[PDB]
């Protein structure tokens, strides 16, 4: 009975289009804050960040002042979108295709004339994502808020501390904080200045999934490709293994390339690792070809180099009537056998050379693989941190 | 003729913006309920739940009271969205990009002044999905409803029992119930408190599809990889089989990783199983390399260890003129043959050692595989339940 | 000149919110029909049906009655959405995220007061799809229409026969008919009853695509895997073939699982077929291992079982001075040769055993494959029908 | 100053809901045309066509007539959507989920009372796509326009020639023309007739991409699978090659099936080609098995057929004291050698038979492949055309 | 207090529908500019460009002129969408499905009557993308702006220089500039002319990602396929390697075809490279078949060509009582041995021929591969530029 009379009274001569103030040349103060319920999702490929937040706008209005004595028991009044005045605050860097995801909600007012506006939102923003240290990476995403048609001479934004109290953990990221900052900028459009409020979300990725799904299989594959050397040449399965491994590695590179963005600013870590692995395996294939070349060789058809063989041997050693016709034919067959034996002995020497080559290159490749893996993974700053918590 | 007159009369001096009550300081009561037609879908990857429900809001209005004697035969009247007052009840935890999926429908009123509002909706909600026990998993999804600009001093929500009578079975989940709960919370925004109504859907996954599509092939693949040992070394297909199996297993891991979320909170069961399988197969490859190492070996080039061979043998046994020239040459060839025979015998000893190694490691790996499979699958609490119904 | 005057006259004292009738307590009659232009699409995975239809609502209005003599030459008048009264008829079981796809169009009226409303629509509906007999399957999809805030005491729905005259063939389904049915239900919300109109679309899938793309390759793959037996053990390609076939079959199972829903209500046919095929091929691999076990075997190292060999043989047969030194050495070498020959003969016996095993298991597996394929495909009721038309 | 007065004057007593005419019983004439800027896209799978066009509606209005002498210098006036009357012309066969993609724009008027309305649009339409001759295919897509609530007695549509002057080439299709046609139809809804305007777009696909990406690899794969015959049986790589080729072909069939619709109306060309290729390769595998069967064969274990061998040979030929003990033992070993030689000779005969089988079946399969490829590709009507322009 | 009075005064007799000018026949001037914040994304497949920009419209209005002395301290006033007049400027070539992505914002005015309108937007445009030189490619995308219902006689567009000051680098493209141009066109719709403003964005792709992900593996694969020749025929892994490589190359072609559009206008570079690689590898397979044909060959079964062998040899050379019975049998066995030796020697000659063929074709294919790679990659104009910056 009093609420109705008050509602009649307030909009007697109102006009939403005016900035409500006692002095027309004195700027108005608006307190702007953010509240962050959830980190909905992150997309590296498209470079977008989806978040669920509540804005918080507060400002005092002169006209909507009423006395509590004449109107009893009524403390708070509400007004919808178009009936009163609201600041047209919205996101500068959006990717929503509608550009304003705010669900227009009510406005609360109390006798002094204060006014609150907490519009929720599922906001999409255009971060700049970097993968120089993927998966051991930390990301900085800035949300930039400000007014559009109102400037410093006519509006004045002041920042309050954000709110992470209701924050719900995501399960794929860790939140340090969302520090805020105010600035005044000078756009090449207009005379008067324009302020802005920037909140810088810091996130750290939890690496258990990407550590138990990518890295461990990669190291195991490298181990398997190292294990090829020991397989003796007699078994014909010496090179099918390596080629199958390379095909598997190619599949793996497809997988990882799908889940990463195409940024040419800086080369990523995981790409360095994959490149090293493929080069190592290719050199393994080449060495294996050399080995099978030495192993199969006709002693009578060819000969042997000197310097190579002697150096190889040194390195290995340090590391490790009618009766007359009868006689004639028997002599012949025995000589045949002796020649065969000598040929076989030379072949055996060839084979020993092949085995020593195998062993030497095996040790070399094991050392190279171990060193490269360790160095590449140590290169990441956050590694020491990420392994202490996630594991 | 009377309907028209009533409609004229009721909106003579109405204003939608007022909370309709006899006493302005006395709070209003609103009865809120839910009805659940269908569980539209669930998405583990994005962690979202899509449901089809009918809200149920009921409250009494003082102004829309009319006498039935003067207006005859008219019992119920209807009012659209903006003409009368409605509570702005909406979902707190939404993922719709429009944030309010409710299809604004009519409002029904009867002479006492009671009012009903049943707006339907395809609601999306941000559950927290867990896969610690996938596929034998049970999920708890909470839907949180409440008002936005109205508090306890001005509105009072009371909960009625939900409705699963019209529920349509999904074919991929089982519904236990949707218990509801009321609470009062204190947000770091405002002085007065705010209530909320939370419904906790419990779902259990039916495992026939995921049991006949994933687990059975995995066990069969492990069996095939066990069957490699028995393949004798003479056939060159001893290691191509295992490597092909590993490539297939990698493909399988791709498949499963696509259909699972990237949560680092806790390691999942199926990942434990896959890790065990890949480690087992890798050790199988290594053992096979060792076997082919022993089998192919030059007796004259090398020798044999003692402790290893004797222990191996024990374990196996418990488990299982010119005429003179003629004579000279004949003597020579016979001695050659005897030496060849001795070499062959030593080679045979090597081969027997290889076979016994094969058998021993085969039994060891069979035991390990069986034990690990059984233990990993027993680890799931719900297993005993899920196998009784689904199968 | 007369149209304008009529339009002025009709809305002189109108109000869209009243149910237009002579008697306020007498219910109104509404004739509701459907017309079906196209079956836009079907999605098994999400269980949705997308259709293009035209509603048909007809009802008489008392107020919009005018005399044709005073207003000459004007027969039909039109009214847009909010100016007159329309029944809020909409789909009960929708999946559109907007929940009302109807494109609000005009309303036609003629002097007696009759009114037509044909709003088009691309409607999405939540069918219950079943794949127990895929691809030889028939589907029943129900569209449920009714009013929301109007009941029997205040509205009365009557059904007319649907319209398939304009129906456009799809190319992937066949339409039998869309029988309609009326019912009155009692929802656990309200006192008065509520009617509903349900149209049951029946569809049959045309199988040429899925018969020439899935089944034929499957049978050919089974044939190829049968052809492995005949490959003699000497060629080392006896088991690579089968394993490659199994990998291909796994790929095929991936393909089919992608295009099918995850319903645990009932096991599907195609899954039965695939399971049978994989089990058959696995037993083939095992048999091949056994064969290569017998073929490669040292006669001197081991011996032979009796019962197995004799039974195998029976089944096959039914189915199919210095001179003294010279003499000594010659004697020795000849004895050596004789022993070698005997060993070779025993080896030949082993090999013959392997070949007979091959043949027997080949026939067994051919019989099993043929019988299972024929039985599984006959199991489908619609098969006899689907092969008469589609092929 | 005059524009304002004119705008006041015109809407003094207007009502958008009336059909504007001098005579109420005389029908109105509307000139309807289309203009086609771009062929946005085509989707075979869903059977949809996305286009960018400008409608062109023209009609004369009686009320908006003004004298140019009293109002000077003002020639054209503009009116937005709801202020004046417009015909509710829209697409009959749409797939947009909003059903009317027209961007409501202004309306232009000139003193005589003529009125223009050119609303742009990105229209989606439900073509009927056919792939009987893919990729050498020509497509007919019909766009059907007409009014909804206005008939012949009240509206009269007349068609003007379309406009392809601004047409922008797509790069994946070629446009012949868009002939238009008018018709009057009799829907089973209503008494009065209803006209319609149908434009029939004709498109021809440019085949360079699909000719250099699909066909050429297919023919090369068939060539490689032909090249298997020449590989001699001694090299164990005779059947791995063919099976790998078959796996590749399966992958290719997956690729092509993804990019084609599931229409069972008629079998497509590319499917015929793939079926022929797979059957050819399967018979190749079978022949290879036969060859390896003959090549490996124990002469003593078995014998040889007569008719087959003789016919094969003909076709090939047309196409292409103590001393006594010493003597005894020597006799024995020599007889042994002679028997071995005879066995080897019989084996050689077997091998020659295998080689001749290889050659004969090779020529047969080459002839079959060439003939089938040529015939299948000639079968397409448009082939001769498509190869003259695209290449 | 003055703002309110001014707002009352200005809209006393306003009408948004009039073009505001002193003279009704004199055209109005509008200054149009663009500002470019970000290049959101590019899609080659669908041929679309997504950008984030700010329009800039400026024009003077006669009615909204007020004196600053009477109204003190108020300099700028604001007006929302429908209250005042705005030019309906929008994109001609759009792909948004809503066709106008502009977020309608306020309008700023100052006493002289000047008016600004800066509506932001995430605009989608239909470029024409070309891949003739992918990845070393430069793209020209034109954005075409203009008015719809207003012409030269009634509106006059003038262009200001664009703004790239706030431009944010993308990380996948480089921006040269966005030159603008004005034109007057004559559409086949209307009498009066219509202007337009076209901005031509130039972009250059940064190639590090596509250079380290595609090209390097391709060259390594070609190297591996070259390395097959050196593998001696004795090892049975001579052709499995090449076929596995071809399968990998097919997978790679799938990958690249997915990420490229299906434009038949002109053949692309990367396709030329892939075609060359596959042809080279196929000829490699054929050569390998020839080699294995010569290597395995029965000397007694056949003979040798003359011209081929002699030319091959020249090119290689330039490049690089009872006792009588005893005697009889001994004679026999010795003759047997001699014949065997001669056969073996002829076989050795065959094998040497095979090896020389291997070497010659190896050098030929290495030369061909090197030349083709170098020539194909040099063919790109931008290559020399792109390698200087990106690397
Ligand atoms: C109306 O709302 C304002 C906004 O909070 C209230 O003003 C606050 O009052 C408390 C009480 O001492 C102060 O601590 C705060 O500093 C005040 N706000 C600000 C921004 O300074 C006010 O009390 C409310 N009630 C009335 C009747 O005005
Ligand atoms: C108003 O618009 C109409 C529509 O075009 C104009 O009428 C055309 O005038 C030309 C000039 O001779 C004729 O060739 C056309 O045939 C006319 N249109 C039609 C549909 O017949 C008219 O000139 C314009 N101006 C005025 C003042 O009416
Ligand atoms: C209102 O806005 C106009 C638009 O800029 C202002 O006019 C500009 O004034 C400066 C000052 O000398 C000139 O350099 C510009 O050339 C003017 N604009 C144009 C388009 O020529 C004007 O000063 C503003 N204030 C008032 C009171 O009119
Ligand atoms: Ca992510
Ligand atoms: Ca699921
Ligand atoms: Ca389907
Ligand atoms: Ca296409
Ligand atoms: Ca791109």
């Amino acid at each position: 009975e009093f609420q109705r009379k008050l509602y009649k009274e307030l909009v007697k001569n109102y006009n939403p289009l005016e900035r409500p103030v006692a002095n027309d040349s004195q700027p108005l103060t608006v307190y702007f804050s953010l509240s962050l319920l959830q980190i909905m999702d992150v997309d590296e490929k498209n470079q977008v960040l989806t978040t669920n937040i509540w804005l918080q706008m507060s400002w005092t209005d002169h006209y909507l002042q009423w006395n509590v004595s004449e109107y009893p028991g009524v403390k708070t009044v509400r007004f919808p979108d178009g009936q009163i005045w609201k600041p047209d605050i919205l996101l500068y860097n959006s990717a929503d295709e509608r550009f304003d995801a705010t669900f227009h909600t009510n406005v609360l007012v109390n006798s002094s004339g204060h006014c609150q506006y907490l519009p929720p939102g599922i906001f999409k923003s255009s971060c700049y994502i970097d993968v120089r240290w993927f998966p051991f990476d930390v990301q900085h995403c800035k949300l930039k808020f400000g007014s559009w048609s109102y400037g410093g001479w006519s509006l004045d934004l002041q920042m309050q501390e954000a709110d992470i109290s209701g924050y719900i953990p995501n399960g794929e990221w860790d939140l340090v904080g969302i520090p805020g900052k105010r600035s005044e900028r000078f756009y090449e459009c207009c005379k008067e200045p324009y302020p802005d409020v920037t909140f810088t979300v810091t996130m750290r990725r939890r690496t258990l999934y990407y550590g138990l799904n990518l890295l461990i299989p990669c190291v195991l594959i490298s181990a398997l490709a190292l294990l090829v050397f020991l397989l003796p040449a007699d078994s014909g399965e010496k090179i099918s293994l390596g080629i199958t491994v390379l095909l598997s590695l190619t599949v793996f590179m497809l997988l990882v390339a799908e889940i990463m963005p195409a940024t040419s600013d800086s080369v990523p870590l995981i790409a360095q690792y994959f490149a090293s692995t493929m080069i190592i395996v290719g050199l393994s294939v080449v060495v294996t070809v050399i080995v099978l070349q030495y192993h199969h060789h006709d002693p009578d058809g060819g000969k042997m180099p000197k310097w190579t063989r002697v150096i190889l041997l040194n390195w290995c050693a340090w590391f490790l009537p009618d009766l007359a016709k009868i006689l004639e034919e028997v002599r012949y067959i025995a000589n045949r056998f002796r020649c065969q034996d000598e040929s076989e002995a030379v072949c055996s020497e060839w084979k020993f050379a092949a085995c020593v080559v195998d062993r030497l290159c095996l040790m070399a490749f094991s050392v190279f693989t171990i060193i490269c893996t360790i160095g590449i993974l140590m290169s990441a700053p956050n590694f020491v941190e990420a392994v202490s918590k996630d594991f």
